[PDB]
């Protein structure tokens, strides 16, 4: 957890391998629930395999940590406000580090491929400091992460569902947000999930629909810690397989209508499915902000209608 200095942030493991520390500049915030962000480029251009995370984090004021890969960051220089973004470019989630939800390993011979032609060429780290309640000390928490150049058997990949439209009138009891796209690649192995809401989220769900029949990808209360939870069980999605997911929000408290957006006071419907495939027919992203069978919705299970 404590800042480099000399020895700076790329230790050489093994001959084709690497650990690359992503640390906060010694940064001191000021209020609480700051959001920190800051960008690492890939020190190697050629392509490379993400295949383990490490998080170093002060565990009295690092509330959680997120970590993507993009090519263009948001800001040039040390660090900044993750108010004025993350990426200009999408985003790519590789890791999720939650205080009261610790992460789950990549399973082994899997990793994400980054660099080269079309891998991330950068890594932004961000940190959500809770308390800040200590002393006026410099803070490097951040995560180490392992690269190897050795191609990996599988590769890990994000299939992202986001609504787009949704629209909570004000004092609404349940307002849903479905999302819904057929899945046209080759086969995914989902191993993990993690849910993302604002404060108006209580339930959200994700499903693969293979013939009418509903096979539970992930289920979660969006207020608890926002990690990557392991899924029950490991659940192919096939060309054919629709994949479909429900937040459900409330309106009550509010005053105004809440919409989709990236503030506090706007509203979010993401579900990050993390998924494996071969890797001669492996793709590292793939999203959702469709709603392409709206009827289907229909026979969702009723799970996804009540809070956990
Ligand atoms: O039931 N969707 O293949
Ligand atoms: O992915 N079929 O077990
Ligand atoms: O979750 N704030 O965009
Ligand atoms: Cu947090
Ligand atoms: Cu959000
Ligand atoms: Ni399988």
């Amino acid at each position: 957890n404590e800042c480099l200095g000399t020895i700076g942030p790329v230790t050489p493991l093994d001959a084709s391998d690497f650990a690359l520390d992503i640390r906060m500049p010694g940064v001191t915030p000021k209020e609480s629930d700051t959001y920190f962000c800051m960008s690492m480029r890939l020190p190697v251009d050629e392509e490379a395999f993400v295949i383990d995370f490490k998080p170093r984090a002060s565990m009295d004021t690092v509330h959680h940590m997120l970590l993507f890969g993009c090519n263009m960051p948001s800001s040039t220089g040390s660090y900044w406000f993750c108010d004025e973004g993350t990426c200009t470019d999408k985003a790519n989630i590789l890791y999720a580090w939650a205080r009261n939800a610790p992460p789950t390993r990549l399973p082994k011979g899997v990793g994400f491929r980054v660099g080269g032609e079309t891998g991330s060429k950068y890594f932004v780290l961000q940190v959500h400091y809770g308390d800040i309640s200590a002393f006026n000390h410099k803070d490097c928490s951040g995560v180490s992460v392992h690269l190897t150049r050795v191609p990996q058997p599988l590769i890990a990949g994000m299939y992202l569902m986001m609504s787009v439209d949704t629209v909570i009138p004000p004092g609404e009891k349940v307002v849903n947000a479905d999302i819904s796209c057929q899945y046209k690649m080759y086969p995914m192995h989902v191993f993990a999930y993690r849910v993302h809401t604002h404060h108006l989220g209580k339930v959200v769900s994700g499903y693969r629909v293979r013939n009418g029949q509903w096979t539970l990808i992930g289920r979660q209360n969006p207020q608890l810690p926002q990690a990557f939870y392991p899924v029950e069980h490991p659940v192919d999605v096939t060309f054919g397989d629709i994949l479909a997911a429900r937040c459900v929000f409330t309106g009550e408290g509010r005053t105004e209508a809440t919409h989709i957006g990236g503030t506090s006071s706007d509203e979010m419907c993401n579900l990050y499915i993390m998924y494996y495939m071969e890797a001669k027919y492996a793709l590292s992203f793939m999203t959702c902000t469709k709603n392409v069978a709206p009827d289907m919705f229909r026979t969702i299970p009723a799970e996804a209608n009540i809070p956990i």
